[PDB]
C-alpha cells in the first residue's frame, strides 16, 4: 500500500546513514527556512481558509515559533550531538564515562487542526535536528495546510526521509499499523490512549500533547484590570481554539462582575464592538465544532454574546456567570469562545475544585501575593503553570512544553525536543589491561 | 477487592500530601536502610533459597546498589527538589523561569525474580525519593524474596503507601486494572507489551526495562587474557541470570580456540572443576527456565561444560563454538549459563549483524583501539555500552540505565530515577504589571 511503501522508503533512506552527519540535518532545517521564506503567502492563505487567520496572527501566534526553533536548534546542534562526560567515582577515574546521544529511527508526528502548521511542523524541526527520518500525519480538519504541507514539504526536504500521510482517520490508523521507533500525538486525551494501544505493538515510545481544562484562578486582590486584559487575550485568540487557553475562570463570586465588564471592555477593544467585523478573530474550524461549542451555551446565564452563525461558524466571544461546575460547559474541554466563571469561596476551594479534576495541560493565577502563588502551584499539579500571565509560557526555549496524566506524556521544544527524539546511551570505555583492584569482584568469594 | 483496597488506600494517603515534606521521605528511605542491615541473614537466605547466592554475592552483586542509592538519595535530594531555575531571554528578565519538581502519585513497580531484591528496592528508593506512593509487585517466580518482601517491608515502611502486592500472574492482571500515575517493570520484551498495553487505559507512562541479547563482540588484536576473564565474570554471575550478561560472543575465526581456552581457564579459577560444588556458582530460577536452557544446548558444538541437573537446576557452565545464528541459542535470550560463539570476518561484519537484530539492552565490545570502540558505538544502538568490561556500566550512579526499542524505554539510576518518578512542570512567573512592551501581542493588529 501507498502508507507502507512510504514507511519502507523512510526507514531504507534512514539505514543508508544519510541523517547522522550534522551538515545533512542542518541543511535540512535550512530548507524549512527556506520553506517558510517562499510560501509566506500560501501558508497565510491556508490559515486563512482553514481558520480565519490572517498574515499577522499566522505569523506571530505560530510560525514565528517554528523558525526561533530552527534557528535556536541549528545554533545549538553540535553541543548537543555531542557526546556528554558524566561524573566519574574512586573506581572509575581511570576510565571514560559519558553520554551519547544517537537518533532513534523513524519518527512519526501526528498533527493537529487548531495550528496545523506549528503543531505539524515544530515537532518535526525537532526530529530532524535528532537525525531521524520523521513521517508526517497533518490532521484533515484543517484541510488547506493539509493539502498545502503535502504539496511543499517534498519540494524542500528530502523525498524519501520526511514523506506526508494524506487522509484521515482510516489512514491514520493503517499508518499506526506500521513500526516507529517515536511518536508524537498532539490531540484529544481519548485519541491518546488509542496512539499509546498502537505503540505497544511495537514497543515505540510515545510523547502524547492532549488535552483538558486550562483553570484560570483570579486572586480577589489583585490588578483586575491587566489580569482581564491578559486572560481575554488568551481564551479568545484562534476564536478560543488552543490546547492551553484558560478554559474557565475561578474565582470569588464577589469580583464575577468587575471580571465581567473588564473582559467585556478588552474584548470590545480587540475585535470592536461586533467581533463578526474584526480581521483578527477567528472561526470554528468545522461544523461539528460550531455545533458543539454552541451546545455549550443552551442553558446558560449568558453575560455576554452566545450568538454565533452557523454558516461561517463565528461563535461571538461569550461569558457565562455563575456556571454549575456540573453542567456542560464545566464538562468537557470547551475549545471555543465561550468563557465560564465558576465561584469559590477561597484559594483553598480552588485547589481542591483543580485537584478533584483531571491534570490539566496548563495552570494560571492571576495574584501579586506570592504566597498564593507558590501555594496554588505546591498543592496542585499541571502540564505547566503560568502566573500573571496566559500562553506564553509554552513559548520559550528553557520551558520544556508537555502535560501530565490526563493531558499527556512527554515534552518537547528546544533542548528538549532533541532528547525526546534522541536515545541517550549510557558509555563506560575502560582501558583494557590488568587492574588488580578489579580482582576482588571475581570469585571465589572469601570464604570468612 | 484485596488488590483494589490496597490501591485505593495508598492513593488516599498520597493525597492527603503525607509523602510531600522531603524529612517524611528520609525517614522512610532510613527506615529501608534499618530494614537491610537488620534483615540482612533473612535476605541472604531467601536469596540463597531461590536463587542459590552466598553471603557474599548477595551484598556485593545486589543488596549493596540498593544501599548506595538510598545513601546518595538522602544526601541529594533537597537539591534535586529545589526549584530550578532556567535560561531566561531579553524579552523575560523581570520574569521568574524554572522547572517545579512533584511526585506523579501512586507508582506500580514490578518487580522481577533474577536481582529480586534490587530490582524491586532500588526503584522504589527512586519513587520514595520523588515523593510518590510506591506500590510494589514482586515477581512470583522468586518465591522466597516475594514472601519475605510481603512481611517486612510494612514491618518498616508506612503500610498505606507502600503496599506489597502478592500473587502471579492473575494477580497482576488484576493488579494492572488499578489505575497508577507511572508503571515501572522489569522482564521480557513481551510481557512489556502488555504492561503498556495496560497502561494506555489509563494514560499511566511507563518505564519498561526490557530484554534482547547482549552482544560481546572481541577484537582480534586484544588481550584476550584479560578480556576472557572479564566476560567470563559477567556471563556466568547468577548462573547467567542476569538482563546485561554477554548474551553471545562475536569474534574473528582465528581467535575462537584461544577464547575457548581462556574462559575455560578463568571459570575454573572461578568455580573449579565441577562448578556444582562452587559456593559462588548460581542455580536456574525454575524448572521450565532450566528445561528452557538445556534445550539450548541440543544440537550444538560443546566445547566446556554441556551437562545440568535438573532436580537442583545446575546447568555447567557452558561454552559453544562455531554456533549457527539461526539456531535456537541464537535466536532467544539466554539467560543462563550457555555461551555460544558466533565467528564474523571483519568489524563491519559484526556491526552489520547487530544491526540486524533487536537493539540490545546493553553492547559489549573488547578492544585496544579506540577507533574500533568508537565505530561500533557510532554505527550501532544499544540500551548502553560498556567497552573493555560487561555489567559495570548499570552500577553507575551517573550513567542513566535503561533500552531502547525492543530493550525497553526510560531510565532509572541516581538523579535519573528521582527525574523518571516525578514530573517536571515548566513554570513562568510575572509581574501583573502593565506592561508596554506587551500590548504589540493584542489585537487590532497593525497593517
Ligand atoms: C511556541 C510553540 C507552540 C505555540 C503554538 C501553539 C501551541 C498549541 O498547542
Ligand atoms: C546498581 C546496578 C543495578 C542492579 C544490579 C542488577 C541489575 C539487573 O540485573
Ligand atoms: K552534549
Ligand atoms: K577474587
Ligand atoms: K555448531
Ligand atoms: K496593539
Amino acid at each position: 500500500s501507498k502508507i507502507s511503501e512510504a514507511v519502507k522508503r523512510a526507514r531504507a533512506a534512514f539505514s543508508s546513514g544519510r541523517t547522522r552527519p550534522l551538515q545533512f540535518r542542518i541543511q535540512q532545517l535550512e530548507a524549512l527556512q527556506r520553506l517558510i521564506q517562499e510560501q509566506e503567502q500560501e501558508l497565510v492563505g491556508a490559515l486563512a481558509a482553514d481558520l480565519h487567520k490572517n498574515e499577522w496572527n499566522a505569523y506571530y501566534e505560530e510560525v514565528v515559533y517554528v523558525l526561533e526553533e530552527i534557528e535556536y536548534m541549528i545554533q545549538k546542534l553540535p553541543e548537543w550531538a555531542a557526546d556528554e562526560p558524566v561524573e566519574k567515582t574512586p573506581q572509575t577515574q581511570q576510565d571514560e564515562l559519558y553520554i551519547h546521544s544517537e537518533p532513534l529511527g523513524v519518527v512519526l508526528v501526528i498533527g493537529t487542526w487548531n495550528y496545523p502548521f506549528n503543531l505539524t511542523i515544530q515537532p518535526m524541526v525537532g526530529a530532524i535536528a535528532a537525525g531521524n527520518s520523521v513521517v508526517l500525519k497533518p490532521s484533515e480538519l484543517s484541510e488547506n495546510m493539509a493539502s498545502l504541507l503535502a504539496t511543499i514539504i517534498p519540494q524542500y526536504l528530502d523525498k524519501d526521509l520526511y514523506p506526508v500521510i494524506n487522509g484521515g482517520v482510516p489512514e491514520t490508523t493503517e499508518l499506526l499499523k506500521e513500526r516507529f521507533d517515536h511518536i508524537l500525538y498532539t490531540g484529544s486525551t481519548g485519541v491518546g490512549k488509542i496512539i499509546m494501544t498502537a505503540a505497544a505493538k511495537h514497543l515505540t515510545p510515545v510523547t502524547l500533547e492532549l488535552g483538558g481544562k486550562s483553570p484560570c484562578y483570579v486572586d480577589k486582590n489583585c490588578d483586575l484590570d491587566v489580569a482581564c486584559r491578559r486572560i481575554a487575550w488568551g481564551k479568545f485568540m484562534n476564536s478560543g481554539q488552543t490546547c492551553v487557553a484558560p478554559d474557565y475562570i475561578l474565582c470569588d463570586p464577589s469580583i464575577q462582575n468587575q471580571i465581567v465588564e473588564k473582559l467585556k471592555k478588552s474584548l470590545k477593544e480587540f475585535y470592536g464592538e461586533d467581533a463578526k467585523k474584526s480581521r483578527d478573530y477567528g472561526r470554528i474550524i468545522s461544523a461539528r465544532h460550531f455545533q458543539r461549542v454552541m451546545g455549550l451555551i443552551e442553558g446558560q446565564k449568558v453575560a455576554y454574546g452566545g450568538t454565533g452563525d452557523a454558516a461561517t461558524r463565528y461563535i461571538a466571544p461569550t461569558i457565562l456567570t455563575d456556571v454549575d461546575p456540573q453542567s456542560p460547559v464545566m464538562q468537557e474541554e470547551i475549545f471555543g469562545p465561550v468563557l465560564p466563571i465558576v465561584c469559590v469561596r477561597s484559594l483553598e476551594e480552588a485547589i481542591q475544585f483543580i485537584n478533584q479534576r483531571e491534570k490539566p495541560l496548563a495552570l494560571y493565577m492571576f495574584s501579586s501575593n506570592d504566597k498564593v502563588i507558590k501555594k496554588m502551584i505546591a498543592e496542585t499539579s499541571s502540564g505547566g503553570v503560568a502566573a500573571n500571565d496566559v500562553i506564553v509560557h509554552i513559548t520559550l526555549h528553557s520551558l520544556p512544553f508537555g502535560g501530565v496524566g490526563n493531558s499527556g506524556m512527554g515534552s518537547y521544544h528546544g533542548k528538549k525536543s532533541f532528547e525526546t527524539f534522541s536515545h541517550r546511551r549510557s558509555c563506560l570505555v575502560r582501558p583494557l589491561m590488568n587492574d588488580e583492584g578489579l580482582k576482588v569482584r571475581y570469585p571465589p568469594s572469601p570464604a570468612k
